[PDB]
């Protein structure tokens, strides 16, 4: 048996930010759609569409891009609703970007985030997607089986 979802969590509102120069907008878009689909069919409630389309940013602007995109997306929601998930596409080798990302999301924005390496965005294998869905589920309060 592979791990599966016991209780599927809910992602009604999400956005994507891309930090890889090898990834065009449409590919980030397509990647997130496949991930959203996997999350759903695994047992989550997961909106097939993001609050805002993906945006591409330079790692040097991590603080600015995250805070601005967070503000703009949140202001788009019905009053009192909040963003459930940020999906981040990042370069295979990213130095301090991963850590910066997590510190900002954890301690300033208070948003759940899922990082995805460029290599996986190009391959988009079903096994990868299933694994990332499992991680997302736990992060938003769902529960998975144990082996
Ligand atoms: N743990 C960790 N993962 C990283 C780092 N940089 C990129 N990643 C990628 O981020 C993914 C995990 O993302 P998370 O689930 O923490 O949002 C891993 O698959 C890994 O490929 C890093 O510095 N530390």
């Amino acid at each position: 048996s592979n791990k599966k979802m016991i209780n599927g969590g809910t992602v009604n509102n999400w956005i994507c930010i891309n930090f890889s120069r090898q990834v065009q907008d449409n590919l980030a878009r397509t990647f997130c759609q496949e991930l959203a689909q996997m999350c759903y069919v695994s047992g989550m409630a997961f909106n097939p569409e993001p609050v805002l389309p993906p945006v591409s940013a330079r790692p040097e602007q991590v603080e600015k891009v995250l805070k601005t995109r967070y503000h703009d997306a949140t202001s788009k929601l019905s009053q009192g609703k909040e963003i459930d998930l940020l999906i981040v596409i990042l370069p295979d080798n990213n130095g301090s970007l991963y850590g910066d990302l997590k510190r900002i999301c954890e301690t300033e924005l208070g948003i759940v985030s899922q990082c995805c390496l460029t290599k996986h965005v190009f391959k988009m294998s079903k096994q990868y997607m299933a694994n990332v869905a499992l991680k997302i589920n736990v992060k938003v309060g769902g529960r998975n089986t144990v082996l």
